[PDB]
RNA sequence: ACGAGAACAUACGUUCUUUGAACCAAGCUUCAACUCC
């Protein structure tokens, strides 16, 4: 695509009242044996 | 006017009996439905 400059952009998600602006796959982790 | 003349090497008889093309062997390995507008 078009060519610019650095960074490019990153990607936040939208939910309204308000835009929360939250980052996407971001999760967390829990290892209990058995 | 022959050590000659006649005279079937012939008759009967299952290449047959017993026997696993078997045995052991993962269609499997590494693999983001993702990337950029």
């Amino acid at each position: 695509f078009r060519t610019t400059y650095s960074k490019m952009r990153s990607v936040p998600d939208n939910v309204p009242t308000g835009k929360h602006y939250l980052e996407m796959g971001k999760a967390r982790i829990k290892l209990e044996e058995l």
